């Protein structure tokens, strides 16, 4: 059951890269 | 029935593997 | 589940970078 | 669970500075 | 956690800025 | 914690600010 | 602390203002 | 703190100045 | 102090004299 | 203090101005 | 001196009295 | 000194005491 | 020194007893 | 020290029945 | 120490019921 | 330690009803 | 543990009222 | 464990409050 | 064992909600 | 054994509802 | 003289009570 | 003069009582 | 004269006792 | 002559103990 | 003076109440 | 005379009780 | 002078109740 | 000879207990 | 002064209520 | 300043009433 | 009389629950 | 005579429920 | 008598919830 | 005897819910 | 003997809490 | 001997307790 | 012998709050 | 005997009181 | 017997009553 | 042996007090 | 106000008429 | 008054004949 | 005002002899 | 009044006929 | 004001009028 | 604001006119 | 006086013979 | 604003002067 | 008043004779 | 905003024409 | 209406006899 | 009113024959 | 009457003779 | 009335058989 | 009435046979 | 009822090995 | 009865043993 | 019972144990 | 009974343990 | 017995090394 919990966590990280990269992109501007 | 908690582990992992791929191709530009 | 823990850390940290970029935006003009 | 708090702190900055930028932006007129 | 004080008190200091812009503003007319 | 104070009294000298303003463009009539 | 007394003072010195100026209005008619 | 019972001797007064215009408004009739 | 007691005394004053409109105003009829 | 003490002593007044109406007008019928 | 303006309380009290006793004696009838 | 604040709050309630009887003699009629 | 300011509350909440008394009043009218 | 400020609390909440009062002696008329 | 921190509360609360109060002050008129 | 972070929450609760009263003050206009 | 976390919900909540109550001031308008 | 769990779906939920709160500022303009 | 893993959906609801929430921020535009 | 197997569905369906929202995010652009 | 009147009003409420028990005793047959 | 008329009215309330319990004696046959 | 008219409506009102509890013995069979 | 009538409503409301007792023997069977 | 009106509105509403009682008694039959 | 008069209720009340009290035999069976 | 107005529009009210009672009447015919 | 009613009274509600101690009897079985 | 107004529209719509009781009156016929 | 507005509107409105209540008389005939 | 007639009417209908009762019995095979 | 009516009702209706329920164990199968 | 035909009502009910239970047993399988 | 008939059926609708909690042992599974 | 019976139902309904509880474990898990 | 019976009925419902407890304790994980 | 029977129910009950106080301390973390 | 078992029970409610006692200790973290 | 298991029940409650005011001191700060 | 035993209990709430004391020590801060 | 009690009477006269003449009606079968 | 007095001993003379006249048809049989 | 006892008087008057006119009729027969 | 003494006198007298012709109908079985 | 209340006895006895007709007119039959 | 009071005892004068007119109607018949 | 004594008597009479009664049919069997 | 109420007063006498029209056409025939 | 006695007598006498059918019932077993 | 009243008077003084010529039409037949 | 129950008695006996009937042909099998 | 009784115990025993023909039915396999 | 309760003991009896034969049918396998 | 509960006993054996092959059928695995 | 106690003795004791496989089973593995 | 003891006896044995098999489970890991 | 006592004795030594693993659980850490 | 005592010091025991591993847990750190 | 004392012993045995760990822990910084 | 008191001496012991840490705490400021 643990995996879960890794895999919740994982997919928790890529919404923070995806919002970085979009702050990123925000500020390129 | 584990088999079933490994396999959603498994599929959350490959949904966090989509979102950092779309995170590096937005990140490209 | 301390990952969880630090995975929203850096999402709040994400959504903080957000704010700042747009009060940056808003202060040019 | 301390870098919630910080994150915390770092949210709360970012919403004086728009409110700060806000205030900038109308006594400009 | 005293940032988050140091925090809440510069967004008590923005929300002044904003009420003394404001009562500027009314005393203008 | 002495900030949050110092912040508290500058907001209810802005609201004397206002109250007085308004008495003001009361007056003018 | 004083500070916010002080401004407490204020305050009760507008709505002081408020009344005076309002009791100046009704015995204008 | 003074300062607070004299603005409240003025709100007094001022309460009686209200009083007095309306028991003159009321004589006028 | 003195000051609230003088003001107490005036809106007693102002009562006394709404009494009396309003005792005058009866004995009109 | 003494002015409170004869504002007291007019507001009885008016109390008995109050009085003596009310018996007038009722000793008119 | 506590002693005396508590004795001018209680006789603006005793006035409360006399008036809402009047009040009764008109709801009574 | 907070016994001659407390007496005086004691004479402001008195003098309300007063006019909520005088409104019940008129809500009486 | 909180009891200075608690009697300071009193006093204000009797004037406040004092206006709310008028308005009732001007209702019962 | 949370004496000093729960009366400063009870302070300005007055004032707020003050205003209260005021509002519904308005909304009275 | 979340005495302090709950009468900081207190007192913005309090600040938010004088808003309130002037906002239905306007509403009445 | 939840209780200081309880206390922080209502300071921002708090805030956030100063923010709302001040809204309908201008929705009452 | 359940208690920290829960305070660190409320406190994001808290702030989300802030942003709700920040965007009707704007709707009120 | 449930409850731990339960608390971060919580701060979860908080911080989808946020980001609706922000999504329909924009739309308030 | 069943409440840990309606406790994992409330998680995953609850992410669901943020990705809506974004979404709906991107319409308001 | 029917919770254990009624919890898995939520936990598909609540990944579906990740999905959709997704799609609709793909769809407001 | 609203005593008076009321009690008119209670003697004619009686009378409905009157004719709407008669009422219901021709409906129960 | 109350008190008669409403004595008048307690008696008529009394006979639309009696009227009612007849007619709960014919409903309950 | 008021007691003998609120005397008579007592006697009426037992008689109302007496036809009710007549009436719940008839519904009770 | 109130004591009379008074106790002429006692006897009647014993009376009608008496028979709603009766109905509660009837209605315990 | 608005208590003799309400009165009035009293009397009147309660001789609706007799005539809608004896439309219901017309209905009943 | 109101005090045969009141024996004589008394004594119906008594009999009341002997009913009541035969009643709950037959209910406790 | 609401008050005065609010009743006024109360009789009248009435007397509506008053025709719509007879039109009933009318109608159960 | 209200002393002899009184005690035949008496004699009646002493019956009275009888039955409800024979009646509790009866129940505590 | 919304308040008068308001109590005018009251009127207005009461007299609306007038009309349309004695239309229905003439439709019931 | 809105509400003295919206209570035109109000105004308005129930002469609309007036005027369809009207017209409904005449369509009843 | 109603009620007896009226009782006579739930008997048939509850014959009639029990026929449709009997139907869908028939059905459900 | 109503109530003996009534109960039989309620039997039959009761037989009523007991063929229902025997109608949707069949059902159920 | 109408007391022995409710419970006899009674029972058969509870056995139309004896019957409707063992149905929702065999549904529940 | 509606007792011992009301105890009959309580005893048979407890037993109904001894049935039913079986039956929602065998759903829960 | 209703005591016996009524002391029968709370044994029955005493362990349909057991079975209720035990299914609620069930449920729980 | 209905107390012996409720006794049993005490214990088993303090049996149902310790399972609901039980089951609280599953359900709080 | 029936105190010797509550008393075990009393001893279980207490167990149940033991058990009950477990599983708070679990639900608190 | 009953004297020995009901302070078991005492004994066994102390411990229970212990436990909460340390959950609210745990809960007031 | 008895003392000697009630005293240990006191010395139990006592160490509840410390934990107890150990975590009112937490819950204080 | 039972007033050493009371006298430890004694001690230890003694002690509890202590505590309790501090704690409120604490909180009057 | 004697004609309301001696239209009283003559309600009370017309109510034992119609007791009287229903006594007849029965008596007459 | 004397009249009313004189109509409830005829009402009560009535009552007693309507229970006469159902004794003597209970006696019928 | 006495127009108004007279007018109720006769109203009562009128009602009396409704009730004898159904007396008569109802002996008619 | 001694009418209504002998109507009292004769209602008894009817309900001891009451009770004597239920006590020969149940000896009659 | 007198003008409302003659209005209100003249509506009374017209309505007194009424029902004396409804009487002389069921009395021709 | 008179006119308004005359004008609605006009319009009740009317009405009693219209009941008058209508009395004497039925009377003619 | 007498005759309410007298009645009193002839229904402790006829509750004797209903015990009686009840006596020789409980002795029946 | 007295126009408005002036127009009001016009506007009832209409409807007056309509409402006798209306008698006076009814009593022509 | 003797009647009173000697019917007292009688109903113990009946009570006595109920305690010794009861004690004869008893030892038949 | 006062010539909006202004029109709003005039728009019911050519209501107030338009009832009255509606009027004197309808009293010329 | 005595046949109306006999008829409805003669209806259930048809129905028994349908059942019974029904009865016998299922066990013919 | 007996011979509805008979034929719903008619009824009764022929649902027995129906369940006990079915249950000869299921145990014959 | 004791016919009903013959046939719903021969009800209960099919019922367990029903639930009889399903035990022994569950328990062939 | 016996059988009743002679059929009860017999239902509740019944059910135990039931629980007993139960368990049975759960212990052969 | 003993046989519904041995009744409940044996569902109890098949509980205890339930409870007793299911620890077996469980501890099976 | 001594076989309810040994049942319960039973259940509690029943549970204290379900708790002692859940410790051993809990011990194995 | 003193199974009952070993049956607890049992239930409290399975519960420290429960505790005793919890602890050695704790203590791996 | 002495068995019940040994279980409670056991009880007590691990009780201890549980606080010292988490007073070595805490030390840990 | 001393294996209760022992353990009340090394209960607050470890209560000082904890606390000593506490104050070095607080001594730590 | 002697460990109690020694534990309560420890426990003493570290109360004091609490105050004496936090003595040292603040005189570190």
């Amino acid at each position: 059951q643990a995996r879960i919990l890794e895999a919740d966590a994982r997919i928790l990280q890529a919404y923070a890269n995806i919002l970085s990269a979009h702050a990123e992109i925000l500020r390129a501007e």
